[PDB]
């Protein structure tokens, strides 16, 4: 009940929590990259030039 | 009927109460430990919350 360290629960969680929020930064990071790049964003507007 | 420290029923009540007391006290302390987390008294507030 009182969610020590000590047991497996707690020690698991905390575990998962640090793996966890650095893979999810990990990936936002990575798309942020791609989007920052002028060239992604320049594809954007080409697409909308060649639907029409 | 002196209840002389060297029968064998005093000393006995004597070892008892000491590891009674011990263990009576550590029991009751870690319910009091659980108790005095901001948590567990959270807990009950959502309780009351849920049930209605």
């Amino acid at each position: 009940v009182r969610g020590m360290n000590t047991s497996s629960a707690m020690s698991a969680f905390e575990r998962m929590e640090e793996k966890v929020l650095m893979q999810e930064s990990r990936a936002q990071a990575l798309g942020e990259l791609a989007g920052a790049d002028l060239e992604t964003q320049f594809a954007q507007l080409e697409g909308g030039s060649d639907v029409d």
